[PDB]
């Protein structure tokens, strides 16, 4: 008797790529993993601010000029009238509001999980960004394309085509090497999940970076094939754990 | 009836500064916190390789030339004949070998703790290094001084006196800002320990960086006073939790 949660995500111009975002995938992973009923409302980049304002979703940050900056994912929960932005806030909301669903925040782990993503962001998200950003622009619909190109380039001071070198693959490998040695501190048979034998939001956050690569580059691309080869296939084994949680409603 | 564990540490030319090292303090904190009986064997920098070889302590890493590099802390446990190097390995050894002592590795936390120190090292250890490295050289005894200067400078390609600028305090503040926001994910009243209401090795690792600053710079220095002021005194409150675990046997 629960009404579907409305989940706001950014579409693409090809069905296989409809769900592509690294941050929106954090929320889709949580929704899927927790087994909550939802529907995706697909929102183009330049329409994000408008939709947020229209539903009372807060902005998640300020621009360099101090002006409000609105981002997805956002969810609207008809069952409680909650409207929540930012994937971390959304995860904790769902944990708290649907306590019967599978837990992603075991006690005493919230700082550790937060710190983990602070390590992953610069060392894994940033290299993957450089690797895929041109192909991201390519998979977006036209109104989204102009907004995306204009924003990212203004920030990067560089044409999108001029980003994405071999230095990025080196940096990615090094960041993953540190995550690999962290996982290994759990000991053999426990070294594919941060807590060894259960999934946390932090694991899904890492997976979100990986699936962003796979969807942007293409599951059959040389780039994805190269990723699956890193560290004797460890991240292939990592991602295989989350295959059942990748449903997209298109 | 337990015999004291022998703990190898690097001395200084002033009693207040005898225990100064960021890594050796990780082991001293663990020994103190766990309430284990120990004695410090004080070993000068150039004598570390010799002492290690003499007691069967392994090297913890290789130099750029691939040659073995021996470091302290090391412990020798007469009760089991164990000789263990590297502060992480030493902590886990003590956890495992003395299970009745206060726990520092709760289940499911080993990867999270490892990842946390990977975040702290570049963002907190490295800025503090730049800040104190000249005063570190200053507090060492003469044979240690030459070794320390020669090694660090060969690595830094810069005289020790030319290191330590305002950029370092900015970088330190930014690294601590990220750790601060991680701790705050635990919620109010739980935001001074990574797990909120218990101490882990990861907390002691952060404390080791802080006490290194305090001992190197001096508890009364402007630099230590400045550290205690950062973030409305949060790190002062953090360090106050570990005051009872700072016994030094000099």
């Amino acid at each position: 008797s629960l009404e579907p949660i409305i989940f706001y995500d950014i579409p693409a111009n090809e069905p296989r790529q409809m769900a592509w975002g690294p941050n929106t995938w954090k929320t889709r992973y949580v929704l899927n993993f927790k087994g909550l009923k939802y529907r995706t409302e697909w929102v183009e980049y330049p329409d994000i601010e408008a939709v947020c304002k229209q539903i009372g979703a807060p902005a998640t940050e300020k621009k360099p000029d101090g002006r409000d900056h609105y981002t997805l994912p956002v969810i609207q929960d008809p069952n409680t009238k909650a409207v929540v932005a930012d994937s971390d806030a959304i995860a904790k909301y769902l944990e708290s509001t649907y306590p019967d669903t599978p837990r992603l925040f075991p006690e005493g782990t919230r700082a550790f999980q937060h710190a983990f993503y602070q390590l992953a962001r610069p060392s894994v998200l940033m290299p993957i960004f450089n690797i895929v950003v041109a192909r991201v622009w390519k998979l977006l619909r036209p109104r989204s394309q102009e907004y995306f190109r204009a924003t990212r380039e203004q920030m990067l001071g560089k044409k999108l085509e001029e980003i994405g070198s071999e230095d990025d693959w080196n940096a990615l490998e090094s960041g993953l090497a540190r995550i690999k040695s962290s996982l290994e501190a759990n000991g053999a048979g426990k070294d594919l999940l941060l807590m060894g034998d259960r999934v946390t939001f932090a694991d899904l956050q890492l997976a979100s970076l990986f699936i962003w690569l796979r969807v942007s580059a293409g599951e059959e691309s040389e780039d994805w094939k190269r990723f699956l080869s890193l560290h004797e296939g460890k991240w292939a084994k990592f991602m295989q754990q989350f295959a059942a949680y990748e449903f997209v409603d298109v």
